C-alpha cells in the first residue's frame, strides 16, 4: 500500500515550508512507508541529480544512520539536502572544506582540535554574560510594547553567544552578525538578494585576520586554544579557523533562534504549560522546545556501500535524508508526542542529530542559550500574547519564522 501522498511530493520542497510543517504527510510515512523513496523529476532535485533519495521518518533509522557513519558519509554529498536546483555542484563540493560535511579520519582530527572550545568549562564560562544580555534584550523588548518576536527576542542571544564564544570585539560583532545573517533563507523572495558566497568569503577572511592577531597576543578564549598546537602538533590553520567560524556562523545562529521563536509560539498554544514554566522555571524545557521546533527539518548522508535498513536495501551511492522534524515525533519512541510537556524526562530527541560522530557540539550552549532566554521573557514579559500569526521561512531543510508580532504586554 503506497503511502497517501500528493503526487510527486518531495519532502525536501520549500514551497511546503514556506507555508506549514508537512506534520500530516511525515506520518503518513510513518505509518505506511516508513522508509520511502522519494523521486525528484529532472532539475528539480535541489543540486542533485540522482532520482530521489530515501525519506528516513522513524527515529530509531535516524540514529542508526547517524551511528554508521562508516556506511553513511557526510563528505560524499555534503549533508544539506536542497540547495537552488540551478546550483553548481563545485559549489557543493566546496561545503566539504567545513567539519560538518567531513569524514573520518579528516572529521575525526578536526572534531578533537575542535572540541577544545566547546569543552563543559568554555562555555559554562559565557554563562554570566548571556544571562546579562537575556535580562537586557527582554527588557528592551517588553519597553517596546509590541514588535517583532523573531527580530526582538529570538535574534540577538544566539549571535551574542556566537561572538563571545570566539571573543569577537563590541565593535566587529555589527558585520559578524551581518555576514552570519546573510548566509542563510536565499531562496526566500524576503532574502533573494543576501549572497551566502560572498558572505562566507567574508567571514573566511575576517577569521584568517583574526587568527593572525589572536596568535601574537594570546588570551583565554577558545580562539588561542584552537590555534595553538598540541602535544601531537594539532591545530587549527588559519584557513581551517575561517571554514570553523563560518560553520559557526550558520550553525549556532538560526538554529537556536528558531528553537525560541517556535518555543514561545508553542508556550502561546499551551498556556498551562507557560503557567507551568513561570513557576518552576523547568530547565528540560529547553530540551522539548528543541524537540518541539526542530530547526534543523533533515539533514543527509550518502551510502559509500550497499546497506541494508529496517528492511529495506539501501544501495551504495544512494542519498537518505534524516527527517528529524518526523523522528521527533515517533510515536514509538515518544509517550503522546504531540503534546507539548516541557517535564518530558528522558528527552531522546534528535533535534541535535543521532547519536553518532557528527553529533552537535553546541547543543549545551544552544540549550543554555534557550534556558537563559526564556527566563529572562517570563522575568520581563510574563503575559505575553502574539498579535497575527507568523511568518515562515522558504527552505527545504531549515525550519525558520521570519516573522511573528507580539503583544509584549498583553493587554
Ligand atoms: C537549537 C539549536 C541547535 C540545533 C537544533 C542544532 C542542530 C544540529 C544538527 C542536527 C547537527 C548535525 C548532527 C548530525 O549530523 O549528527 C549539528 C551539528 C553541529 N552543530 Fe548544532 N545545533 C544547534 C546549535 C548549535 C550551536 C549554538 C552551535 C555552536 C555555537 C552548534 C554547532 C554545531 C557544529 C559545529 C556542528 C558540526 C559538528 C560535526 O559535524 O562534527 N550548533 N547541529
Ligand atoms: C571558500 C572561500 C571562498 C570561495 O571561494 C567560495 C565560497 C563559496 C560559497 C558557496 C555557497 C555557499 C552557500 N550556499 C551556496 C553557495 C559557493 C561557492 C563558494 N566559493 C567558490 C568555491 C569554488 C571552488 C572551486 N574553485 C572555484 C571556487
Ligand atoms: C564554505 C561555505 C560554507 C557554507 O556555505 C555553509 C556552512 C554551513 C553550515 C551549516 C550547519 C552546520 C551545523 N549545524 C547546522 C547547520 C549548514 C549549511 C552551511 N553552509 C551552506 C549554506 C547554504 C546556503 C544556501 N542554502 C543552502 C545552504
Ligand atoms: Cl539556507
Amino acid at each position: 500500500p503506497s503511502p497517501n501522498l500528493p503526487p510527486g511530493f518531495d519532502f525536501t520542497d520549500p514551497a511546503i515550508y514556506a507555508e506549514r510543517l508537512p506534520v500530516a504527510e511525515f506520518a503518513e510515512l510513518r505509518s505506511a512507508a516508513p522508509i520511502w523513496w522519494n523521486g525528484q523529476d529532472p532539475g528539480k532535485g535541489g543540486g542533485f541529480h540522482d532520482g530521489g533519495f530515501w525519506a528516513i521518518t522513524k527515529l530509531n533509522d535516524v540514529k542508526e544512520i547517524s551511528r554508521h557513519s562508516d556506511v553513511f558519509s557526510s563528505y560524499e554529498n555534503g549533508v544539506i539536502p536542497r540547495f537552488k536546483n540551478d546550483i553548481a555542484r563545485e559549489d557543493i563540493e566546496v561545503q566539504r572544506f567545513v567539519m560538518l560535511n567531513m569524514d573520518a579520519p579528516h572529521h575525526t582530527r578536526l572534531r578533537k582540535i575542535i572540541s577544545r572550545g566547546f569543552t563543559p568549562r568554555a562555555v559554562g564560562r559565557l554563562h554570566d554574560e548571556l544571562q546579562e544580555r537575556a535580562q537586557k534584550i527582554a527588557a528592551e523588548a517588553a519597553a517596546a510594547g509590541s514588535g517583532d518576536f523573531v527580530e526582538q527576542v529570538s535574534c540577538e542571544l544566539p549571535l551574542q553567544a556566537i561572538a563571545g564564544l570566539l571573543g569577537v570585539p563590541q565593535e566587529d560583532r555589527g558585520k559578524l552578525f551581518h555576514w552570519s545573517n546573510e548566509m542563510t533563507g536565499n531562496e526566500d523572495p524576503e532574502y533573494a538578494h543576501i549572497d551566502p558566497k560572498a558572505s562566507s568569503a567574508e567571514l573566511i577572511g575576517y577569521a584568517m585576520k583574526m587568527a593572525e592577531e589572536k596568535a601574537k597576543n594570546p588570551a583565554d578564549d577558545i580562539v588561542t586554544q584552537l590555534i595553538q598546537a598540541d602535544i601531537d602538533g594539532e591545530k587549527l590553520s588559519d584557513d581551517e579557523f575561517g571554514f570553523f567560524v563560518v560553520m559557526l556562523a550558520v550553525a549556532g545562529n538560526e538554529t537556536t533562534r528558531n528553537s525560541i521563536t517556535q518555543g514561545m509560539m508553542a508556550f502561546a498554544e499551551h498556556p498551562d504549560q507557560w503557567e507551568l514554566y513561570k513557576k518552576v522555571r523547568p530547565e528540560t524545557a529547553a530540551d522539548e522546545i528543541v524537540r518541539w521546533a526542530t530547526p534543523v527539518t533533515a539533514f543527509q548522508r550518502t551510502a559509500l556501500r550497499d546497506y541494508e535498513l529496517s528492511g529495506v536495501q539501501i544501495k551504495k551511492g544512494q542519498r537518505v535524508v534524516m527527517f528529524y522534524r518526523s523522528a521527533n515525533f515517533d510515536e514509538e519512541v515518544f509517550q503522546d508526542p504531540f503534546t507539548f510537556n516541557i517535564l518530558r524526562n528522558p528527552n531522546p530527541h534528535v533535534g541535535f542529530g543521532g547519536t553518532g560522530a557528527h553529533y552537535c557540539i553546541g547543543a549545551n550552549l544552544a540549550r543554555m542559550t534557550i534556558n537563559l532566554i526564556f527566563n529572562a521573557v517570563a522575568d520581563h514579559m510574563p503575559d505575553l500574547k502574539p498579535i497575527s500569526a507568523p511568518e515562515r521561512l522558504r527552505s527545504g531543510w531549515l525550519n525558520g519564522i521570519k516573522h511573528w508580532q507580539v503583544d509584549y504586554t498583553g493587554r
